[PDB]
């Protein structure tokens, strides 16, 4: 049978077929998980994408900034999975940061309203999503978010890095809350994955300064990674998340698991 | 002679005489530094307090949330220290967080507008302050801010801990920008210092504070901010010229010990 | 089907039925793995114990200090699993340290020959074991060893903590060598598990152990090694194919919490 | 006056004029510190070198493996500084590792007797040196050793990296011991410094594989370092040690201070 048999897992974050949450959903379903998906803006668009999944699953609207979406989320899920049923897994795979705070723009030229908006979506929403769903979660359940190692600074990532340093702090705190329900909360720190913005800067959407930079950071990842790293394959990352959602890591919470090919453990 | 002779150092954060920034200023002055102090809201009040310092130094108004204070900050400092003169050191010792996101309030009940306000004052202001002053800073200068180890979660500190996780990340980036000026940028992670909440808090804080002194191999006195103020001066000095984007712990070593 | 179906996994470290390696083997077998077990000194004794496992598996002699056991290890495994067959997983669950360098003895009174013996068995043997078996391992295989967070110092554990700081460093290097074979290499940092020393120890261990369960957001039961044995199996499986040279914590989250 | 006025500091580790301990001594003396030096093998040779210091200081023999040198060390120092006088600072700047465990040799081909010998000298000796001198140290005193960030693996450094991971663990423990005497114990994690072996592999003492590698790791250090890093200047490292020996860091022990130009805090 499948890694996640008879587990009901909410997976947010799907926008395209290159999304990390798309492959987290695909694998979860491949491992026999009943899913519940959420989407942010282009619900019609994500309907077309989510239809390309192994199995049919309810799709709810969730704008983590929206105070109404959050207040109503549990009940909507209750309706979708069926009264008397609970969640065994929540996948937070949400991120955002205006151009001002990430990319070619000077680190010091990001206005706070932009940084604030990105932290809200990339860091605080993890707590508010756990606050909504914790109540309708089963003991032994698992909440996992996506992270990008922010231990050290780097070019381009700038204020996103500061948002991810927030998310890791938030995660350890959400573990406190989540423990009172016997639920774990961890983050999967993945190496770079080609999606849209990052698989666009290739040719040079950001210019010759950028491109040739990210193309360097990415490149070095595959060298540093003792088992290597293919930025065009989001499957290994997705499987790590499934391992976190499963029951084979029942004593690990408030933590961070690194799906980056070991790159973060090697200097050169 | 003093550790910081001839150094023009801007020091923010004083509000009372218990303020970590008060002792930083007091020690920097004792070590022969020319200070420029900034205050946030109660300028008259902090005038009373800053008058209790070893030496007289210009007091400017700075509210890190105010876009006008920031844009003008450099020019006003230039006028206080004199045209042609530049700063050798900047002390960010600013911290805030509404009760909603820190204390007895449940962690999940902090509304973002609050959390966001606290991160703006506690984390982002470090970058915006650096962005303002970096241009009027001398090579080999030092920017140092205050921190409280947010590596692990804990009761009460809650969202402040999240704001500090942000500062440390901001600091590594400010080190990048500051490098372009030959300027370092580090954080000093101090143990708790004394500067109502009920029986849970008076139990927790006095239990967390207590265990600090136990864990600390040299011990920890929460009623003395001097050890911390000296660590900030060592950072402002020239005896740590190769360290930037880093964090120096003035905590009695508590953070290196488990029990 | 099981997590580790069709996987040939070598598991060392069993000595009693409380041994973390016993439950690792028990769980790997419950998840349909073909095991090859190794034992150190009391082979007859561990035969009695290994007979208490779900399934029957070959038991080889391995004393990581013995240069002959190491050189022959591959060939003997080849013969047990069959020529042409290779290993998919190696479990290093070996640990030692004389009383001199761990327990009530003062930290400064541990003679090197002792400390060196403990590091040889507890740290270096991880590399020498990897060097022996890596050649008879399949791509996508997994080497996992046991660890106890040595980030911070603590009473009693003393030089074992130093030996574990070494293992973690050894592990990052074994990840390099192992990568050349498409093999991962990680450590599982478990909370204390039950497997005389006087009133100080019975006070400390029961105080350190106790506070573990408090710190742990999901709690921690030192009388149950199963959660730990499952984490080792998740590492041996294929649901963590992108993680190597790393450390997975099976400790109830205790290490992410301060108080 | 000087940073270390009227402080009596033992400084070991001087073998040549490029030694990190040579500059730690030179600066300490420049800051008005009474020194006590120790040497390992070529005492005659180090006599010639130590004579090139700002000021005259007693030179004792200390082979950290030798059980006799350790047992007699305090008394010899007592004699050199004068009965009734104590040390205010100890500088551990000792390292060793046979070619087998560091360089071009395969990581797996280092025999334990070699690794053991290097850990003994590079890690355990820090404890045994503190065990000898702690008794003749003043409250407020400072014990500092030299370290090289071993968080992540790297080429060439191999078993030395494993020795430094040991030393950092040892350091936190020595802090326990050292606290009972009101003495601090920290490590200075420096970036690479041209000495003898490392300033030899330049041309290619280790070959074209090496050289072009270390020359890469070194190079990248100066790029990653936001204030940059000059591998030909050991002065900034020495001054950090003096800051640790001084009284301007009285609340930091069992810790590690990084003198590497910030390189360890930057990814690219
Ligand atoms: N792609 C990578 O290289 C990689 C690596 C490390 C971490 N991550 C993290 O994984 C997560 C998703 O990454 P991805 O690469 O799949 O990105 P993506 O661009 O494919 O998806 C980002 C998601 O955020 C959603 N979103 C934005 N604002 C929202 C809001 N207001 N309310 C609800 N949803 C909102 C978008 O709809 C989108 O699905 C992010 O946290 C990202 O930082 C990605
Ligand atoms: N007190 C402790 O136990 C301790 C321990 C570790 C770190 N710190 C840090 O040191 C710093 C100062 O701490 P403190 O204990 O002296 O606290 P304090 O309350 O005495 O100082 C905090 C300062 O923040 C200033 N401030 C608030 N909003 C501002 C704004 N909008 N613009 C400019 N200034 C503003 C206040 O005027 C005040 O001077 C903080 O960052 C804090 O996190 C304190
Ligand atoms: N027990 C705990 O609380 C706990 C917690 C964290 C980590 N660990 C780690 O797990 C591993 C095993 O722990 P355990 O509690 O099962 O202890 P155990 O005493 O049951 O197992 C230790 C094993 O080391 C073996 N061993 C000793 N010398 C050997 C040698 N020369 N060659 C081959 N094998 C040798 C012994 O035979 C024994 O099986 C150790 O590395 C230990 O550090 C244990
Ligand atoms: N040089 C660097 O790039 C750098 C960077 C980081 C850390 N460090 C550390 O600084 C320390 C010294 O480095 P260095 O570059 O000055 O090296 P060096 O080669 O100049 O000196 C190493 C010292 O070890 C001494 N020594 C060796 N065995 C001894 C023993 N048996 N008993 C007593 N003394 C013994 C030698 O006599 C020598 O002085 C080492 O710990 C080293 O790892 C150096
Ligand atoms: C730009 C630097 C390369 C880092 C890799 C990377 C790529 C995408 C990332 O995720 C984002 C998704 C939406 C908004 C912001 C970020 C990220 O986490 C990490
Ligand atoms: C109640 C929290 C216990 C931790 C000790 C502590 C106390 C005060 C702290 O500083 C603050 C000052 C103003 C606003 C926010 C934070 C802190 O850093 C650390
Ligand atoms: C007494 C130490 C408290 C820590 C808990 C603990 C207990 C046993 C441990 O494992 C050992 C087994 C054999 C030899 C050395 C170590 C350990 O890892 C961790
Ligand atoms: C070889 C890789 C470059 C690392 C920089 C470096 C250079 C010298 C180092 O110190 C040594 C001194 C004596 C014996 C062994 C090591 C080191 O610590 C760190």
């Amino acid at each position: 049978t499948g890694l996640l048999d008879g587990k009901r897992i909410l997976v947010s974050g799907i926008i395209t077929d290159s999304s990390i949450a798309f492959h987290i959903a695909r694998v979860a379903q491949e491992q026999g998980a009943q899913l519940v998906l959420t989407g942010f803006d282009r619900l019609r668009l994500i309907q077309r994408i989510t239809d390309r999944l192994p199995a049919k699953a309810p799709l709810l609207e969730l704008d983590v900034q929206n105070e109404e979406h959050l207040a109503s989320l549990a009940g909507r899920v209750t309706e979708a999975i069926g009264a008397g049923n609970k969640l065994d897994g929540v996948v937070h795979s949400i991120g955002f940061m205006p151009q001002t705070g990430m990319g070619i723009n000077p680190f010091f030229d990001a206005p706070y309203a932009d940084v604030s908006k990105g932290i809200h979506i990339s860091a605080y929403s993890y707590a508010s999503m756990a606050k909504a769903l914790l109540p309708i979660m089963n003991p032994g359940g698992s909440i996992v978010g996506m992270d990008f190692d922010p231990s050290r600074a780097m070019p381009a990532y700038n204020w996103m890095t500061v948002a991810k340093s927030a998310l890791e702090s938030v995660n350890r705190f959400v573990a406190r809350e989540a423990g009172k329900y016997g639920v774990r909360s961890n983050l999967v720190a993945a190496g770079p994955i080609r999606t849209l913005a990052m698989s666009a800067i290739v040719g040079g959407a950001l210019g010759e300064e950028a491109g040739a930079q990210i193309q360097l950071l990415e490149e070095g990842w595959d060298q540093r990674a003792p088992i290597g790293w293919n930025m065009k394959d989001a499957t290994p990352v997705a499987k790590t998340v499934c391992a976190l959602l499963s029951d084979w890591l029942p004593a690990t919470t408030g933590d961070i698991i690194y799906a980056d090919g070991g790159a973060h453990t090697q200097l050169l």
